[PDB]
């Protein structure tokens, strides 16, 4: 097929700085950090990801994906740097995890924000499609908030051309991955958003799963949705990957939705609740020369 012509950018020490700990698990640690290319007068806002031959064959086979990418709703990789650790510069999503997002501002998020991150989730998902790229790990943990306004999807660590409770059931039974499978995963997704974050089956063990699922049981209907709403996350969890809807008719189904919220989703005080947008006061160290990665082409 198709030559994968993504440059791969290699970026110096020196360019950059790591300012304080954003996250650290067992893959090592993120950073947030300032990003001062060559002679440009630029400070761009980035996120760090520092790491054995083996994990940074892992970590290189996550840099290939998101170089790969090009899209407003999927997360690209600025560039490398190769220390002694090698890491990985992102962009700065200075909001976190789109899951922590609705847990803490649950009393501020109303129905347009819920319907508008769906609509950017499918147009994210839909682009990787294009690009012939199985995600294999969509949740609402691997969608980041740059603005509360704007979404993107992340976390390519298991992305081809294990987390039971997302995935399709062919996935748990015979580790058959589609894009069909991904939109079981956006059904998730969505659960998880429409439940302001709770754990999808929560107190179920993930080897009771795979019976619970062929049984016909399903997430339940979250409290704010309507029968229109809740429709849409079931078909995303048919048994027949097929039967289950397209993310381009996602896009299509959500948006139309988007224009009318409060006929699909039901939210006490809904109109009356406002998050941080960038026409607010200190929504924004030396605040000169300052770009955001999406503004700084080469
Ligand atoms: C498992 O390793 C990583 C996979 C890639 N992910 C990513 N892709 C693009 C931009 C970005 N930037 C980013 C991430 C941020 C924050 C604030 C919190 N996080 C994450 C990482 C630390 C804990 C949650 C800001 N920007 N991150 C973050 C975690």
């Amino acid at each position: 097929e198709a030559p994968n012509q993504a440059l791969l950018r290699i970026l110096k020490e020196t360019e950059f700085k790591k300012i304080k700990v954003l996250g650290s698990g067992a893959f090592g640690t993120v950073y947030k950090g300032l990003w001062i290319p060559e002679g440009e007068k630029v400070k761009i806002p980035v996120a760090i990801k520092e790491l054995s031959p083996k994990a940074n064959k892992e970590i290189l086979d996550e840099a290939y994906v998101m170089a790969s990418v090009d899209n407003p709703h999927v997360c690209r990789l600025l560039g490398i740097c190769l220390t002694s650790t090698v890491q990985l510069i992102m962009q700065l999503m200075p909001f976190g995890c789109l899951l922590d997002y609705v847990r803490e501002h649950k009393d501020n998020i109303g129905s347009q924000y819920l319907l508008n991150w769906c609509v950017q989730i499918a147009k994210g998902m839909n682009y990787l499609e294009d690009r012939r790229l199985v995600h294999r790990d969509l949740a609402a943990r691997n969608v980041l908030v740059k603005t509360p306004q704007h979404v993107k999807i992340t976390d390519f660590g298991r992305a081809k051309l294990v987390p039971i409770k997302w995935m399709a059931l062919e996935s748990i039974l015979h580790r058959i991955y589609t894009h069909q499978s991904d939109v079981w995963s956006y059904g998730v997704t969505v659960w998880e958003l429409m439940t302001f974050g709770s754990k999808p089956y929560d107190g179920i063990p993930a080897s009771e799963i795979s019976s619970i699922l062929e049984k016909g049981e399903r997430l339940p209907q979250p409290p704010i949705c309507t029968i229109d709403v809740y429709m849409i996350m079931v078909k995303c969890w048919m048994i027949d990957a097929d039967s289950r809807p397209k993310f381009r008719e996602l896009i299509i189904e959500f948006s139309k939705m988007a224009r009318d919220p409060q006929r699909y989703l039901v939210i006490q005080g809904d109109e009356r609740m406002h998050l941080p947008s960038p026409t607010d006061s200190n929504f924004y160290e030396d605040m000169d020369d300052v770009v955001d990665a999406d503004e700084y082409l080469i």
